[PDB]
Parts: C-alpha cells; sequence; structure tokens
C-alpha cells in the first residue's frame, strides 16, 4: 500500500519543511 509506498512522497513532505529553516 501507500504506507511503504510513501518512498517516493517523501521529497514534497520532506522539502517543504525547508520553508522553516530558509527564514534564516
Amino acid at each position: 500500500p501507500l504506507s511503504r509506498g510513501k518512498k517516493w512522497t517523501e521529497k514534497l513532505a520532506r522539502f517543504q519543511r525547508s520553508s522553516a529553516k530558509k527564514k534564516r
């Protein structure tokens, strides 16, 4: 299922977090 298939989604939700570190 998507549970273990999220391996592909682990990019938009992982890099989207950088929006908090980009605040410098």
